[PDB]
């Protein structure tokens, strides 16, 4: 583990990021104690309060837990929804021990076409949200997502929606659960503009994910197309044989 | 549809494949009648028996059905298992209206390794089948598959097994149904060897698929790694929110 004191990136943030890597490395195993706050302080020659800030942040994110008078430990993850269910990008990143975020690239409220109407099974003519975001994990681009949503199913949208979970909004606005999705996966090569935004070379491996998601209603509320970085993302799921 | 009579590819084969294309894009709709032998015969300027040969082979593959007379209808394929369950390559290709095939690249009976023991949950030391095939759809390379299978769960394997469905053999051999799989998918670029065998350019998009498959009783019988042509293959599946 390596701290660079002269870097613009705050010491505490350097520590969080590396500890997060050590957890996915398996250098820090679940339910196993972490070095003490003073040990870390001594091992890097830093303030104990900076260590506290890092550790405390990871506890508050649910990545670590603390037992009063007995230290800090790695938390067991929550995997039912990730492997056996359907996750939003936000839940997906958390299942992987990553911190999700989003930055808006483009927002348009567009007129329905027969093609989009067919896919969403919405009204034509009508209004459809078109939301283009960079999805981040640990402040680093992970995907570019273009998302179409019937206006009636989401109402008026703004920056506060774009920077959090759209799935959470949908369920609260409609007071109906999300129930299922059709998804298609295709491999591809990053275009110049996808590559530049994503932080990878032109032509680098990329996963194209097309998803239509449904309310318990049977009503489609979203059709989305995403490009995920190949170096950082693999898709994982269980399948059951029907009989 | 066009027909090249001077081609080494048999006419009835050229017909089969262009009818398959018509279906795959909905120029022929499910459960809608096709033209008769005479109409096709006249269309291409060929024997009626050649058209019949193309249609009858398609009936046998379940791509078409009959009801009465030689007259033929587009089949409406079962998609439930493909989209919501778990299919072998064989069933997967059929759900797409493609004809699956297999050719052996390599076979070895290998000794158990620590990593492989932990994956399949099998014994160590033990013997493991290592089977590398080119998986074909309509006589054209689709995937390269490398699968590890504990000897005891398959017994002795030969060409008759490799050129057919492993999944079916393992169910017949064991009298226990296949239950579930864990799959991981990652995009990549074809190596030189992979690209050559697949019929694509070096560095062309491929999909890496890693699958561990279990029997109804919980035993893992297969750990497979595959490379799929990005130009022919899309992965499709429904997911339910818990």
């Amino acid at each position: 583990m390596n701290i660079n004191k002269q870097s613009p990136i705050p010491i505490y943030y350097q520590i969080m990021e590396q500890l997060k890597t050590q957890i996915k490395n398996g250098e820090l195993q679940p339910d196993m104690p972490l070095p003490s706050e003073r040990e870390y302080a001594e091992q890097f020659g830093i303030s104990r309060m900076t260590v506290r800030q890092a550790l405390s942040n990871l506890v508050n994110e649910g990545l670590l837990y603390r037992l009063k008078g007995r230290g800090t430990f790695v938390s067991k993850p929550k995997m039912e929804q990730a492997l056996q269910g359907l996750t939003s990008f936000t839940e997906d990143m958390k299942s992987r021990g990553m911190t999700p975020g989003s930055r808006l690239i483009d927002y348009q409220l567009i007129d329905s076409t027969e093609e989009l109407a067919a896919i969403l099974g919405c009204g034509h003519p009508s209004s459809i949200h078109k939301i283009t975001r960079v999805r981040l994990a640990n402040d680093i681009p992970m995907a570019i997502e273009s998302s179409h949503i019937p206006f009636e199913l989401a109402g008026e949208l703004n920056e506060s929606h774009f920077q959090s979970s759209i799935y959470d909004h949908i369920e609260r606005y409609n007071s109906i659960p999300i129930s299922r999705a059709k998804q298609e996966l295709e491999p591809s090569a990053a275009t110049t503009e996808e590559a530049n935004i994503l932080g990878i070379q032109k032509g680098a491996p990329v996963l194209l994910i097309k998803r239509t998601t449904y309310l318990q209603n049977g009503t489609a509320f979203e059709h989305a197309k995403s490009v995920y970085r190949g170096d950082r993302y693999t898709f994982v799921h269980y399948m059951d044989r029907l009989s």
